């Protein structure tokens, strides 16, 4: 992706979008009790922890674009994947507006707490002013959609989350785009049925894990990925995608029965118009992390990308024995024969991607189940039920999360979330975590699930159908 134009909002008539510039993250009541190195991302140029220039830092993920047409390797990749997806039977029929906006099986309602984006943010209007969960009303939305239309600017917020010292220092906070509610809703109509299928069918046919539940899905993964594991990181995936990849997605969607008009929306995503604070800018390429369906479309493209890289390097390759699962940029894959990931990474470089060893990592080492991670979790067969696998978030990551909070009022909810993660590290490690929690008085005011209970509920979770 590449920033093509930057002027001041002022000179084009847009008002200053006024995002909040102080973090919502404050030290929790457990900040002393546990150790960690992470802190709130930098949100403004003044922040005294900066050791570089914020404005430059945040936009620097737009590394450039490789000008190219869709080559022979892309085509066979698109075909093959298109092949897998055909088996799923995806309605290209639009989705009943009420379903797109307020829920249905395999697609949560629109989130009413997130931004409605332009122009509503300028005009003081929020989603709850336009939509009601209680009344499923659509008359107002319908006014707003017709009043204001589609293809509106996006609003660029700086993500307010924990980062490492290095990322705080370098100022490399992630950006998220808010799509105008109108566009959020259009897209959910156009592609709602697609989203629905991928959420309801995570794994090897979709090549996607978006929507999944690790407590349940982990146990399927080694079954679907029986070969020699392949896995790697990207640096700045979303922003590194050149237009050619969007082109491939377009094709892929057309083979699915979407028509040219139905695919204009990808150009919305690819060639984007953005508002940030007091500046206004266009971008050619890059996925705008946060708009409708961006994880799905990232995943889809990643399935096209990897296949493309295997083809261009391993000319004799048989893709029908390849298997991958993506969550946006996070991949785990397998083939029955060993594969040199570094070869792919240098193939990738040529298409403008920056692929790196799985986890931060010295070399593209061999990946085992011992060392494999996906969505930041490890895999560990249950000692007693070997066909069940535990998703194991590192307590390092759990410790970091519990030491902060955006709202102490949810402390209980927060800690029970972390409890559902922690017990996969096993009973000693759980009980110790609970001791430390209970070493402050708030600890003891919380209803916390017992190890034994989490275990039983997990085991019984495999009993009832799906
Ligand atoms: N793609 C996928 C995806 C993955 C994540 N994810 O990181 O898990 C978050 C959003 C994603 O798109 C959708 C995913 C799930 C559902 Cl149920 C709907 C999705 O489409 C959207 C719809 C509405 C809004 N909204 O403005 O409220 C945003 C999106 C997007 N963003």
């Amino acid at each position: 992706g590449e920033i093509e134009f930057i002027e001041s909002s002022k000179d084009a008539g847009f008002p200053v979008i006024n995002t909040p510039s102080k973090t919502k993250l404050e030290p929790s009541v457990f900040h002393q009790v546990f150790e960690g190195n992470k802190e709130p991302a930098v949100l403004r140029s003044g922040d005294p922890r900066l050791k570089a220039n914020f404005e430059e830092a945040i936009f620097s993920k737009y590394i450039g674009n490789v000008n190219t047409h869709v080559d022979e390797y892309m085509l066979e990749a698109v075909d093959h994947y298109a092949g897998q997806l055909a088996t799923l039977d995806i309605s290209t029929e639009p989705m009943k507006l009420e379903d797109a906006v307020y829920g249905t099986e395999g697609l949560e309602a629109l989130d009413l707490t997130t931004s409605a984006g332009y122009p509503y943010v300028a005009l003081g209007i929020k989603k709850r002013d336009i939509l009601s969960k209680k009344t499923k009303d659509l008359t107002k939305l319908k006014e707003c959609m017709d009043k204001y239309g589609l293809n509106l600017p996006m609003v660029t917020y700086v993500k307010d989350e924990l980062r490492s010292i290095e990322k705080v220092a370098k100022g490399k906070s992630r950006l998220i785009e808010a799509s105008s509610l109108n566009d959020s809703v259009a897209m959910r109509q156009t592609f709602g049925n697609l989203y629905k299928t991928f959420h309801l069918n995570p794994g090897v046919v979709t090549g996607s894990a978006v929507g999944c539940d690790p407590d349940l899905f982990w146990s399927k993964i080694p079954v679907m990925l029986d070969g020699h594991l392949i896995a790697f990181d990207y640096s700045g995936y979303d922003a590194s995608l050149s237009p050619v990849w969007f082109a491939c997605l377009k094709m892929l969607l057309e083979k699915l029965g979407y028509t040219h008009k139905e695919t204009n929306y990808i150009d919305y995503l690819c060639n984007s118009h953005h508002l940030y604070r007091d500046k206004h800018y266009f971008v050619r390429g890059g996925m705008p992390s946060g708009c409708s369906g961006t994880s799905i479309f990232n995943s889809m493209i990643n399935n096209i990308i990897i296949r493309t890289l295997m083809l261009k390097v391993y000319k004799g390759i048989d893709l029908d024995q390849f298997r991958m699962i993506a969550y946006g940029d996070d991949v785990i894959a397998s083939y029955p024969w060993p594969i040199d990931a570094s070869l792919l990474a240098e193939a990738g470089k040529g298409y403008g991607l920056i692929m790196t060893p799985a986890d931060k990592g010295e070399c593209f080492n061999e990946v085992t189940w011992t060392n494999a991670t996906f969505l930041k979790r490890y895999f560990r067969a249950d000692e007693q039920y070997p066909f069940l696998v535990h998703p194991v978030m590192p307590m390092k990551d759990i410790h970091e999360s519990i030491r902060w909070t955006k709202d102490p009022k949810n402390t209980q909810d927060h800690v029970r979330s972390l409890c559902l993660l922690a017990w996969h590290n096993g009973e000693h490690e759980y009980e110790e975590f609970i001791r430390k929690i209970r070493s402050v008085p708030v600890g003891r005011c919380l209803t916390l699930p017992a190890f034994s209970t989490l275990r039983r509920k997990w085991l019984d979770s495999f009993h009832h159908h799906h």
